[PDB]
């Protein structure tokens, strides 16, 4: 291999160690000297910046080295280090990045059950590096330097046994631990909490009660007149015809029970929807017993339904299963108070001061529910719709918030899995088909290493790009630099 080749593989390796220490160096000063990002996320980013600082700086060079001339001279303590440290910090690492995903699954998944203190934090990170001490030990203890017969090479010695069946079961275990295993358990937890943020997310640069115009009273009073109906405290309700799953069949019964009272004059409702025949019919022969109730079977627009959101007084959200409940958030951005079912996302959104919930597939509460919200309808309700506006939109905020968390880690998750991929495949080869003629080995060895040891530079790379807090720390510590102001 030529010269010139091995300068440019000797740069590009350089470019790792200092791109590495310097950005985790910087990524542990603004946590540690910042008391507002000593959280338990960060205590666990700090630790995987100092296990990849640390790899990047005491074992990158001497790899190449190795790599390219293949005699070691630089003493067994350093042998046994070599075959040691990497193996230690890359579990420490990804350990921290799967202690982040698990707090933040328990903090979004499940909110009441206690997380860990900062101290407890600090345990979990002693607890790993022991763990990952004794994983990487055997490497360390059976490693040596020998002439192998004439020149001296480091190598691990493993106690001659069947076929070498120690070192296959450990490089597999290792293999495992470090890479399938945490990778499948940080997919788990972030496709669970990805799901749950994005399935509770709504556009409110659309769902925004300032694209209506005019006071609600004329908007509820033009479209009850539009429906031929004169005014009146309007329910409304939006989804599809079906037994045990939306709820139309309690609203049905709720109707039912509501119309011998003499409550139900006051009443205007809303039906749209399609499915079951039955409910449909059930539905129509409502809107045609009684002139106080609409039934909409036919698509409608987001638009005109954002103007019913907008209009109507209330909307009656009966699921007996909403594992999410944008169809609230909807609701009450446009100021209308919601009355649904506590479950899931319903009961999550929801509060005694932004709405009103009742038992799941209980006709007779949700017709209590109603009459208390006809009861309420005596009185001002602008207050009560201030509420609804305003929780929706901060519940809106802090999902925001956390999915662009969310995305920031499963950068790093994805980033981690791509450069540590070819490295195990390449070593998990000889198992599949022992063929490692040349066939321009070496330099696909220098690519395959360059890539995982790369692994150690870019997280910091992706704090600065994808989280305002970390970009202002790099902005603070290279302010000297013409850039920054
Ligand atoms: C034991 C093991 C675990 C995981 C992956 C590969 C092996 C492995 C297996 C075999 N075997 C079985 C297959 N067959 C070819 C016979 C010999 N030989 C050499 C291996 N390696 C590369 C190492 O032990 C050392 C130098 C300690 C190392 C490990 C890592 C790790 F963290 F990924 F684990 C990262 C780095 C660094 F990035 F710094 F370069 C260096
Ligand atoms: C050997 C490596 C030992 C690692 C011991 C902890 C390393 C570390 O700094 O993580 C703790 C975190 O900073 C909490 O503030
Ligand atoms: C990056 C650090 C590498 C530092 C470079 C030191 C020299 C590395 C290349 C080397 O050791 O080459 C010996 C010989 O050319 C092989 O055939
Ligand atoms: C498979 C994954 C799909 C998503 C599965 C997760 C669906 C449930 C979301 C969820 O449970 O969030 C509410 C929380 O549990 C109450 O605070
Ligand atoms: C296997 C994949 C199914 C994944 C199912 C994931 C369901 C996660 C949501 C969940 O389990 O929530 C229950 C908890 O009791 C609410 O507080
Ligand atoms: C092969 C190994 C497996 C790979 C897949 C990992 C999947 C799940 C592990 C994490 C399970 C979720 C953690 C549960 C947190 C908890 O404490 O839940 C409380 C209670 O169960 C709520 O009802
Ligand atoms: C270097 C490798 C880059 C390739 C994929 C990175 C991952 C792409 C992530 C794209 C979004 C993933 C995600 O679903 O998380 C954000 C979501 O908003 C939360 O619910
Ligand atoms: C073999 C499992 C090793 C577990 C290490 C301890 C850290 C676990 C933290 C979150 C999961
Ligand atoms: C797949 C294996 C387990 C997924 C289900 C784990 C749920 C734990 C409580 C939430
Ligand atoms: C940084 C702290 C960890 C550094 C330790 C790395 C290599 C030292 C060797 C570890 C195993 C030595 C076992 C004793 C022996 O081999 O006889
Ligand atoms: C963690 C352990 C998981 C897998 C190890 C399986 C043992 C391999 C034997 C060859
Ligand atoms: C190999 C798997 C390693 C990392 C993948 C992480 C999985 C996260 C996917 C989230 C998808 C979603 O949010 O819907
Ligand atoms: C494989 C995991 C890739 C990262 C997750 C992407 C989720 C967003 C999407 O796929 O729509
Ligand atoms: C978009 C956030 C910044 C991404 C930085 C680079 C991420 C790693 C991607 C490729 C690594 C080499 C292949």
């Amino acid at each position: 291999q030529p010269a010139w080749q091995i300068v440019l593989w000797a740069a590009a390796y350089t470019v790792i160690v200092v791109t590495s220490v310097v950005g985790n160096v910087v990524v542990m000063w603004i946590i540690l000297a910042h008391k507002r990002m000593r959280t338990v996320t960060n205590y666990f980013l700090v630790n995987a910046a100092f296990a990849e600082a640390s790899m990047a700086a005491f074992n990158t060079v001497v790899n190449f080295t190795y790599a390219v001339h293949n005699e070691w001279y630089y003493g067994l303590f350093y042998c046994k280090f070599h075959n040691f440290f990497p193996i230690a910090a890359i579990f420490a690492s990804i350990y921290s990045m799967t202690a982040v995903a698990f707090d933040r699954y328990m903090a979004i998944i499940h909110p009441l059950q206690p997380r860990l203190s900062l101290t407890a934090t600090k345990v979990v990170i002693c607890v790993i590096w022991v763990l990952a001490l004794l994983l990487a030990f055997p490497q360390g203890y059976y490693s040596t330097t020998e002439t192998m017969p004439s020149r001296v090479v480091c190598k691990i010695e493993w106690p001659e046994h069947p076929n070498k069946i120690y070192e296959k079961v450990y490089h597999i275990c290792v293999t495992v631990l470090i890479y399938f295993l945490p990778l499948l358990v940080i997919g788990y937890l972030y496709t669970v909490v990805g799901i749950t943020l994005r399935a509770s997310g709504i556009d409110c640069s659309f769902w925004n009660e300032s694209y209506l115009t005019g006071s609600r009273d004329e908007r509820k009073k033009s479209l009850l007149s539009k429906f031929g109906m004169d005014e009146g405290v309007t329910f409304m309700f939006i989804g599809r015809f079906d037994r045990g799953q939306k709820g139309v069949d309690v609203l049905l019964k709720a109707i039912e029970i509501l119309s011998s009272k003499k409550e139900f004059q006051e009443m205007r409702f809303i039906i749209i929807g399609k499915g079951d025949p039955e409910l449909e019919g059930w539905a129509r022969s409502l809107e045609e017993k009684h002139g106080n109730v609409k039934v909409i079977t036919e698509m409608l627009s987001r638009e005109f339904v954002r103007e019913l959101y907008g209009s109507v007084d209330f909307v009656i959200i009966p699921s007996y299963f909403e594992p999410f409940g944008l169809v609230a958030l909807e609701a009450m951005c446009l100021g209308a108070i919601p009355i649904a079912s506590a479950v899931g996302g319903l009961r999550d959104i929801i509060t005694n001061e932004t709405g009103i919930l009742v038992k799941a597939g209980d006709p007779g509460e949700l017709a209590n529910a109603i009459l208390k919200a006809l009861e309420l309808s005596r009185s001002d309700l602008s207050k009560f719709r201030e509420n609804c506006k305003k929780r929706a939109m901060s519940f809106s905020e802090q999902v925001s918030a956390a999915r662009k968390v969310v995305k920031m880690m499963i950068v790093v998750v994805c980033t981690f899995a791509i450069c540590w991929l070819p490295f195990h495949i390449f070593f998990l080869l000889p198992y599949i088909n022992p063929d490692l003629l040349k066939k321009f080995i070496q330099q696909v060895y220098l690519a395959i290493m360059w890539l995982a040891m790369s692994s150690t530079m870019y997280n910091p790379i992706i704090y600065c790009c994808l989280n305002d807090r970390f970009r202002l720390g790099f902005k603070h510590a290279f302010r000297c630099c013409p850039f920054i102001s």
